[PDB]
């Protein structure tokens, strides 16, 4: 789907992301590529302040604007959070802020690092002639040595890639409903269920490549934002763009379009009600690439798959729909065990998005389980 | 597919006036809200109701009427006489069928604009046109609350806007087909329809008085979200266990102004500000098909950007006439807000929707005025 920017094999992930920016931005690229060293040495904040306000006009293609976004995004996190020990910058300099906020308005994304930057556009394959496995992949940017950003960003991307198998069959579901093709629909539903069951084994890889201490005490600090954050009470000031401090949420997979589009497809109203969970997931759509929030829109505008399956007294169609729902609760249940190991236990010795964490995740999982027909 | 009517726009065409005889007990209370409240009989009559199933509400129109009936009863039950003696728990016999019908229609279990304006009307004579004299509301809260005047004038503005909404596809097609002259003619036609909506808004003064709005109607239209009177929200007994929060009714829930702001690229919902957050949140208080419509206009190429890139004074002037008609509507609205809210409040504060009134309204008007290409 070139209209919604959905790839056949990588789904919502930006296929083959650009590694190098035009030579005119070698100054931005030097900093971004040297964050572990410039942060640890205390040279980072001074290298950002010494920068000259570069124009965003030399970024022509979409892949170059997305890489620049990832570059300026990682530098903004590093600048604001420093060494990640509580000494924060409340103001972002104009020579970095002005081109960052301009590029953000151009790509319709807020001026903060989002999941679409650090995960969907933060990757490469080692050997282009080899498959999309963890051993054949790497990330473009990290924050600090030992932060486990490779394992963390890649495991997220791999889940995203595993979801692409199910994403491509969505139009088969909608065409079968209108054309009233029950057998085609049942087959499409079983196929979605199959794919979501396979994505659960991809989640298992987090244990192998991410250590709980490094995620909690380091990576989570850098991915955090300035909305409801006591550290930056009124938000961040983007010098030369807005005279007032703007609040933006930190990165999260709540910004992933995958789980949101399966909730929409299956008629799981996660966005329904006035709860905090429904509120966050709705707000995170404005942190997604515009083409992806437009895709979510278009899926919502279609007639309900849940209502169609219910309007028929067909046990076979009901079992296939439930197989898709059961696969989602199983993903969300395993995910709760991850958050216990990576956030709750290390905290005993808040996440990157800023939610109530456990209550938020339990409310979203509870809603999914309640969609079960049997 | 977007439940947009050619003549009434976002309003529900010819709403149902009566429910099947099975719900007569709901209808009696809803139809006699002024009398039952005044006599202190409302809360008792509600508590004596049997729990009725929603299965006898078959068609969309009968489901929309039932939502209006249960929504009015709920506001009456929670607010009572309108002086502070509040109810924090809504009985199961009403709360259960109300949330079921609400879940089915994808609307929160609180009276919204789509109920009390869009589905709360009729024509006296079906052969005569849609004029105030040929129309009436179906439900009221109190004797002298001016609810007929209030709801009907909002509806009449909503209907005046219907004429501009039907030319939206012409605008997008003209852009796609690169038909400069068609686009210009379509933009001037939207502007003309928006200018006529302002003349309809003037009728407010003859059918609504400030004391009745501020001290009565405003009380019943209010909700339980950030409200000190129901700090935790409302308990929907037998449906949810915890109290839930929902904002009160407002024309922030109207899809009219929201769709013209999206059409013209007036970034009202963009950013994390109070005004933007409120207008985005009110989309989940709109019927699903109307929230889908807004969302789908956002996915279309920018009318603003198309106009800005052509170096065509004629096109810019037609675009600016559309923006100007919205600033004119919002500037008139600030005078209505002084007459119906600021003056009565000083003779003794929020509106029904719960925003920080003056800031919110000035931020929305400012964002519209700043969209003008030329002053
Ligand atoms: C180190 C491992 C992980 C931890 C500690 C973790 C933590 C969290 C937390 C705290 C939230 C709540 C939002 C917030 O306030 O930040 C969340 C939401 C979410 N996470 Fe994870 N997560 C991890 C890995 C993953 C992976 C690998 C994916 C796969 C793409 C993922 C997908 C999601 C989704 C979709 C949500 C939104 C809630 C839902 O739809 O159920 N997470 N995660
Ligand atoms: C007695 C008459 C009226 C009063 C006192 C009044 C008051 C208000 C207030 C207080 C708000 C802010 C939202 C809130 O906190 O509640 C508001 C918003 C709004 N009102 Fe009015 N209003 C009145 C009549 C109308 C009418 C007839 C229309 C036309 C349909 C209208 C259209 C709007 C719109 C579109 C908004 C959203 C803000 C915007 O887009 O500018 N209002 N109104
Ligand atoms: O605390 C967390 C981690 C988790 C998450 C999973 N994949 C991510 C990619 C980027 C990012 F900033 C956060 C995440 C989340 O949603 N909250
Ligand atoms: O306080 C107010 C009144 C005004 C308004 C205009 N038409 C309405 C229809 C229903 C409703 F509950 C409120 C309104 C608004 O947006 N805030």
């Amino acid at each position: 789907s070139k209209e919604y920017h959905i790839d056949e094999e990588v789904g919502f992930a930006l296929p083959n992301p650009q590694e190098n920016l035009p030579d005119f931005y070698n100054d931005w690229m030097f900093i971004a590529k040297h964050l572990p060293d410039l942060i640890e040495s205390g040279q980072l904040r001074e290298r950002v302040e010494k920068l000259n306000m570069l124009s965003i006009d030399h970024l022509t293609d979409h892949k170059s604007q997305r890489l620049a976004r990832l570059v300026l995004g990682c530098i903004t996190m590093a600048y604001v959070w420093g060494k990640g020990h509580g000494d924060v910058r409340k103001v972002l300099p104009r020579n970095i802020a002005v081109p960052y906020c301009q590029l953000s308005k151009k790509l319709e994304l807020p001026p903060i690092l989002v999941y679409a930057d650090c995960v969907l556009a933060n990757w490469k394959k080692k050997d282009p002639n080899k498959p999309l496995t963890y051993e054949n992949m790497d990330v473009l940017f990290s924050f600090r040595d030992g932060d486990c950003s490779k394992g963390f960003f890649l495991v997220s991307l791999l889940v995203e890639i595993a979801a692409a198998s199910a994403i491509k069959v969505i139009p088969t579901v909608f065409k079968a409903m209108q054309m009233q093709e029950r057998d085609t629909l049942l087959k499409a539903l079983l196929e979605i269920a199959s794919c979501l069951e396979k994505a659960l084994q991809v989640f298992h890889q987090i244990h192998d490549h991410v250590n709980p201490k490094a995620f909690f005490s380091v990576l989570r600090i850098y991915l955090s934002g300035w909305k409801g954050n006591p550290q930056l009470s009124d938000g961040l000031v983007y010098e030369g763009f807005w005279e007032d401090p703007k609040e933006f949420a930190g990165g999260s997979a709540g910004q992933s379009s995958v789980f949101q589009c399966f909730d929409v497809l299956l008629g799981i109203q996660q966005t329904a009600g006035g709860g905090h969970a429904a509120q966050f997931l709705q707000d995170m759509r404005r942190y997604m690439p515009p083409a992806h929030r437009n895709f979510l829109c278009s899926l919502e505008s279609n007639p309900s798959v849940r209502e169609f399956v219910l309007s028929k007294g067909d046990a076979g169609l009901r079992e296939a729909y439930d197989a898709c729902v059961k696969a989602l609760v199983s993903l969300r249940s395993y995910h709760l065990q991850i958050v216990t190991k990576y956030i709750l236990i290390p905290a005993s010795q808040k996440g990157t998005g800023g939610t109530d964490l456990m209550n938020f995740l339990k409310t979203v999982r509870s809603t999914t389980e309640k969609s079960l027909l049997k």
